[PDB]
């Protein structure tokens, strides 16, 4: 069946995150329709396109205390087998679309250094493959972690071929994991295909729908559609979302909002997308999320944005992040070059002025 794909194994447990989401998934019915698809080890070899041979011998072979941390590094080698598994069949026809519920994260580990509970970048290496074995000319990768992709920033930052965009708190790097400055654009051969999407005035008022929505049709849409991508990769992190409090957290999107977040990044290349689990801690908020993310896969008919939210203008710290990352991007994009400023209004307005 050309439907959408999920990937879910039992060996990377320790109900836990990926345990409860999958529950949701089952007793919401989403599961049903999806094919469920088998699971498999990362390979040494496959590891290594990101990370070092160093790193990948210490933390990648099978040898309340230390050995907790080991099996998290075996499960972590598992996580990036079943996104490798899923993103190729996506990507290769055999699937139209995916959503990997995996666990650890990954977005956070560096070429040879683990760190932020992650110890591969699975997302990663999955573009890393997708590019040497298949050849795929333009991959896209947005990563709407609350957080900074750091290791997925770092894998890319010299090759024109992987569009790295990344929404995230940032606070003038007083945030975790501090980098991500909207200044960072590339380098090399790579100058401009890494927009970093990043927040800043902290939490007055906290970023929510109307602000990421903002975020969506000014910057992440725009330059997307102009480099049309052949593969999207998500780095689909739920700690964005409500009930994740200041620190380990601070903003306010609703589940129903990533939906609407996904349907948008279907709008291109081809609808090949893949999502694939990061941060996101409150069990509620990950289970609606995940549950509002695979129903839009699916194309199921969407539950309506409350009027509010879709006539709500962004708050100033936004705006001004906004324009301060649009400035920078239209060196390097057509797209944000023809155009004045419209991130201080709402959705309905917006649409109001088409
Ligand atoms: O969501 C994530 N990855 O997907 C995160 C990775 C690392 C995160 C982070 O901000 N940390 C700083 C706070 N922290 C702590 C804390 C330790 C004492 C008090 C408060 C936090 C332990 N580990 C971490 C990692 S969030
Ligand atoms: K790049
Ligand atoms: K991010
Ligand atoms: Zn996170």
């Amino acid at each position: 069946r050309f439907t959408t794909g999920l990937v879910y194994d039992t060996l990377m447990l320790k109900a836990g995150r990926i345990q409860s989401i999958w529950s949701r998934l089952q007793e919401t019915g989403l599961r049903g329709k999806c094919e469920a698809i088998r699971g498999r080890k990362a390979t040494l070899e496959e590891l290594q396109t990101v990370h070092s041979e160093a790193h990948t011998l210490l933390y990648g072979t099978n040898p309340d205390t230390i050995w907790n941390e080991v099996h998290s590094a075996g499960a972590a080698r598992l996580a990036v087998g079943c996104v490798v598994e899923l993103v190729f069949k996506v990507a290769t026809g055999e699937l139209k679309n995916g959503f990997a519920v995996v666990r650890p994260p990954g977005h956070h580990a560096e070429e040879s250094t683990p760190m932020g509970f992650c110890y591969f970048n699975s997302v990663a290496v999955a573009a890393k493959l997708l590019q040497q074995r298949l050849s795929v000319s333009k991959i896209l990768i947005v990563d709407w972690d609350v957080h900074h992709g750091n290791g997925t920033q770092q894998a890319f930052y010299s090759d024109p071929s992987v569009l790295y965009m990344s929404l995230h708190r940032y606070d003038d790097g007083n945030f975790f994991p501090g980098s991500g400055a909207p200044d960072e654009v590339g380098t090399g051969p790579g100058v401009g295909f890494n927009v970093n999407m990043a927040f800043t005035g902290g939490l007055d008022p906290p970023m929510g729908d109307a602000e990421y929505l903002a975020a969506f049709r000014t910057v992440v849409m725009p330059i997307a559609s102009e480099f049309a991508p052949d593969v999207v990769l998500v780095s689909s992190g739920f700690d964005a979302v409500e009930g994740h409090p200041t620190p380990l957290g601070g903003y306010n999107l609703s589940a129903r909002c990533f939906g609407y977040l996904t349907k948008q990044l279907m709008g291109l290349a081809g609808g090949r997308i893949v999502l694939a689990l990061e941060g996101g801690y409150d069990l509620t908020a990950i289970c609606d999320a995940s549950e509002a993310c695979v129903s839009a896969l699916l194309g199921n008919e969407l539950d309506p944005l409350p009027e509010k939210v879709l006539q709500q203008r962004p708050n100033a710290n936004a705006v001004r992040s906004m324009e301060k990352v649009m400035e920078i991007h239209s060196k390097y994009w057509r797209c944000l070059q023809r155009t004045t400023s419209t991130a201080g209004r709402s959705l309905i307005e917006a649409q109001t002025c088409e």
